[PDB]
């Protein structure tokens, strides 16, 4: 009860503004270490950053740090995406989606030493000039969205946090000296491996530096402190910050500062989405246990710490251009923390600490510990399960729920063995990865299945921009049979993904040379290889993944043609084309028999079957292709692109008006699930989950009049078990009066800190663009 430090309303009354500080340090680091090998002049100016960076502790903190200079700041990395800002230099402040304030004077810095150095030298700039011909058109004609991962650094991986807590930069330096001593600059390949290893030495040094300046500030705050209490907490914030990364953790306090200290450095250098701290309930437990039975911490002192950490997680803002924001509104960092599941010996893995990590989200209720669960029905206690469901019906959006039994073989289906794959941890939205051991763009680019449907009915040409976007599959009125049809729908899938594999292959080669680290500092192999995450170095290198969006709309559109055209012969294609071309202006009798046909989600065998055929094909299709890091992977997750992808697709044989959102993930189109919620699951069980080893996403919008009877809890639980027992991968819930959302678009102000599940993550309703707000509204 007495943890009344919600005095971190500081974070809600804060405004997003660019933070071009670090961008200036980096500029200076580069200029003085020119001629160095790029990993050395990157890592030498990282030390510069944390040596000459703001250092600030805010008025009530027990855990400290911040990747920038401001709270809710937008971090520019000019080495990767400088020109994003030079473009929107005088709009970004007032843009509709995800805006940032660019102060009067930060903008002097930008075109005075940031812009005149970096002009023509960035990752993103190389991507704009090299994206392949066919890929580039499809991107333009609205068919897929590749530019996101050329502005946002690596991300989408859970780093080697457990080592930094357990060895500290002290013990990692030994690993560095071990493999440096085994090399010989006389010997063929060794200079590159020795030179990189130096960069790993600067960055270890830079973290050290930073963490001690932090304690230093905490002594300064002490020796001016009136409050007996808040003085004696400052002194322990220094006693910690002095040990923390340099040496191994020894207390609960000292683990959480190890962790988050490292967390912000990795986000310092690149700013990517989805740096997931991972199985936090598993490697912190030994510290929690021994501190309980010693007095150094009491359970309530624990959950205070956590609730602070959770407010620090809610602190930064993911930086993106004008448009990628539309495709992922809400500043989301996607920092996945997960509890529960299975042990290295196959036994339940859930301790007191799994519940208190669920607990701190019921308490703080900010958006940025992306909570998650690995529920192992045959291992995790019903007691665990209850606490999960109680969380959910806070309408919080949290936590996303994964069926542990599915997530394991997804990781086996990736080539990892059960000896290490039990540790899989949700990553970002719903992706999979593995702590310290997997490089992998778990979601390189999205592809618009709505556009495709619109392509086969239009024989390649784009309705809206009137160009020959895709290949010419022939016009739809010479398909004698249904298979002639399906044939052309596959051919159209095949043309798009090719282009994506080109683009992936191109940006792999850009990330290679030019986008190095010291995140890699926490991958054991990267150290003994003398080889970076970007280059190889990771234990298991996995091909990039390609997320599809428009599931509901493929199935419904294709089956609508099998029904009405090829064996119920009610409409000739001739006329269908006419109907959708015109948005059903005159033709609004057709739009009717379409939304009469079985829909994906009500669970009609004829549909579930086609749903299986298509996507086993889409899987075989991708695993065909290989880059330098293994064969490609796929998933189904939209983030928020289902809405703006919707705006480029015409009307479709599914009964969908033109320019509406596309479906979201593997959920149905809004207004087609007139059967149950238990038949929502069953229609989606036929999606082959373990073939899409990078994740699957389900959205469901519960009405809040449910938390009433004293079984809503007992009954939500049992439904979670249906999901798992059917072999479905993931489900997550909203629990909200429409009444509230509707008012909040009216008066955005008296609804601060109100949450919603968008897809994979959680945003503040008021801070999203109106389009996506409707999309979320219209869900049943
Ligand atoms: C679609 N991506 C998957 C999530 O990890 C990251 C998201 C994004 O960066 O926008």
């Amino acid at each position: 009860l007495d943890r009344i430090k919600r005095l971190k309303e500081r974070v809600l009354n804060t405004r997003p503004e660019m933070d071009l500080e670090n961008a200036v340090l980096l500029t200076r680091g580069f200029k003085e270490s020119e001629g160095q090998p790029l990993a050395i002049q990157k890592a030498y100016s990282f030390r510069k950053q944390c040596t000459e960076k703001t250092v600030k502790i805010w008025d009530d903190e027990l855990i400290v740090g911040n990747s920038g200079s401001k709270q809710r700041g937008g971090l520019l990395n000019p080495d990767t995406c400088w020109s994003v800002l030079e473009d929107e230099i005088d709009t970004i402040s007032e843009r509709k989606y995800d805006p940032f304030y660019l102060t009067d004077i930060d903008r002097k810095r930008f075109n005075e030493e940031i812009k005149p150095y970096w002009k023509g030298r960035s990752t993103f700039e190389k991507w704009l000039v090299q994206i392949p011909k066919e890929t580039k058109i499809l991107r333009d004609c609205g068919v897929l969205y590749i530019n996101r991962k050329a502005v946002r650094g690596w991300g989408e991986t859970t780093a080697g946090y457990e080592m930094v807590i357990n060895e500290g930069i002290e013990g990692i330096k030994r690993r560095i000296e071990e493999t440096k001593n085994n090399l010989d600059i006389t010997k063929s390949g060794h200079y590159e491996k020795l030179a990189y290893l130096k960069a790993l030495s600067l960055v270890a040094e830079g973290i050290i530096i930073l963490s001690k300046r932090y304690a230093k500030e905490a002594k300064r705050l002490a020796q001016l402190e009136t409050d007996s209490k808040r003085k004696k907490e400052l002194e322990i914030i220094a006693k910690t910050c002095d040990r923390v990364p340099e040496k191994p953790a020894r207390t609960f306090r000292e683990a959480l500062q190890s962790l988050y200290f490292y967390q912000i450095c990795i986000f310092m250098e690149q700013n990517a989405a989805s740096y997931n701290p991972g199985r936090m309930d598993q490697y912190l437990y030994p510290y929690y246990k021994s501190d309980i039975e010693s007095g150094r911490i009491t359970k309530d002192e624990a959950q205070e710490l956590l609730d602070c950490l959770w407010v620090k997680f809610s602190e930064p803002c993911l930086f993106q251009d004008e448009v990628t924001a539309q495709f992922s509104a809400g500043y989301p960092m996607f920092q996945n923390v997960c509890v529960g599941g299975i042990d290295e010996r196959g036994m339940d893995a859930v301790n007191d600490l799994s519940f208190m990590i669920l607990q701190a989200t019921m308490d703080v209720q900010l958006y940025q510990p992306s909570l998650s669960v690995r529920y192992n029905m045959s291992r995790n206690s019903n007691a665990f399960l209850k606490k999960v469901a109680e969380v959910m019906k806070l309408g919080t959006g949290f936590p996303a729920f994964h069926s542990d039994e599915v997530g394991i073989q997804m990781m086996l289906n990736k080539g990892i063995p059960m000896r290490e794959a039990y540790n899989w941890n949700p990553c970002g939205c719903v992706e999979t990865n593995l702590a310290g051991k997997q490089r992998c763009y778990t979601s390189y680019a999205d592809y618009n299945l709505g556009a495709i449907v619109e392509f086969v009915m239009n024989n390649g040409k784009s309705r809206k921009y009137n160009t020959q976007a895709s290949i010419a599959t022939g016009d739809p009125c010479t398909f004698e049979t249904y298979n002639e049809f399906l044939g052309a729908v596959k051919n159209q899938i095949r043309y798009v993904i090719r282009a994506m594999v080109a683009g992936s292959h191109v940006n792999d080669d850009i990330g290679f040379e030019r986008i190095c680290p010291a995140l890699s500092l926490s991958f054991k192999e990267c150290i003994s290889s003398a080889k970076d995450y970007a280059w190889g170095g990771a234990k298991y290198n996995i091909g990039n993944g390609l997320d599809a969006i428009g599931v509901a709309d493929l199935v419904n559109s294709v089956y609508a043609v099998k029904y009405l055209v090829y064996d119920k012969k009610l409409i000739s294609m001739e006329k269908l084309v006419k109907a959708i071309s015109n948005d059903f202006e005159g033709y609004e009798e057709i739009q009717k028999m379409c939304l009469d046909v079985p829909k994906y989600g009500n669970d009609d065998e004829e549909v579930n079957e086609l749903t299986a055929d298509l996507f086993t094909f889409i899987a075989d299709l991708i695993e065909s292709f290989s880059g330098k890091f293994g064969h490609m992977t796929a998933g189904i997750l939209p983030v928020s692109g289902n809405t703006p992808f919707g705006l480029e697709v015409g009307a479709l044989p599914s009964g969908r008006n033109a320019f509406v959102p596309l479906a979201d993930g593997v959920s149905p189109t809004a207004g087609t699930d007139i059967e149950g919620m238990g038949a929502i699951i069953k229609s989606v069980s036929h999606i082959p989950h373990i073939r899409f080893n990078q994740g699957t996403l389900l959205n469901l919008k519960l009405d809040p009049v449910f938390n009433q009877n004293a079984n809503s809890t007992e009954s939500l639980m049992a439904f979670l078990k249906s999901m798992c027992s059917l072999g479905v991968f993931h489900v997550q819930f909203n629990v909200i009066d429409k009444e509230v959302l509707l008012d909040a678009q009216k008066h955005p102000e008296n609804y601060k800190g109100l949450l919603i599940r968008v897809a994979g993550y959680t945003a503040y309703f008021v801070e999203l663009g109106k389009e996506v707000q409707d999309d979320i509204i219209a869900r049943t």
